[PDB]
């Protein structure tokens, strides 16, 4: 439960970051036009968003489980860390524009 509570908080921060990146992306599209780089970053943001939605389903099932599988919890933890790195990389690509 302790490790699952932290994963829920990390997921919450990731959804908030993804939303703000959406508004930054759209703002950059206005300032610079639809450049091929922005189109690539939008495609990467849309993908990352879909993986974030999928892992929230895993959080919910693990929360409902009276004895949550440590293996599934560890799989979610590594997936959350990968998405945190992917989102931070996308944030840097956007800030560089």
């Amino acid at each position: 439960h302790m490790m699952l509570a932290a994963l829920k908080e990390k997921n919450a921060a990731l959804k908030e970051k993804n939303a703000a990146l959406k508004y930054k992306l759209a703002a950059l599209k206005e300032k610079l036009g639809l450049t091929p780089e922005l189109a690539a970053l939008e495609k990467e943001l849309a993908a990352t968003e879909k993986e974030l939605a999928a892992t929230e389903w895993e959080l919910a099932a693990l929360e409902a489980d009276p004895n949550p599988d440590p293996a599934k919890l560890a799989a979610l933890e590594k997936k959350t860390a990968a998405l945190e790195k992917k989102t931070a990389a996308l944030e840097y690509k956007l800030a560089a524009l």
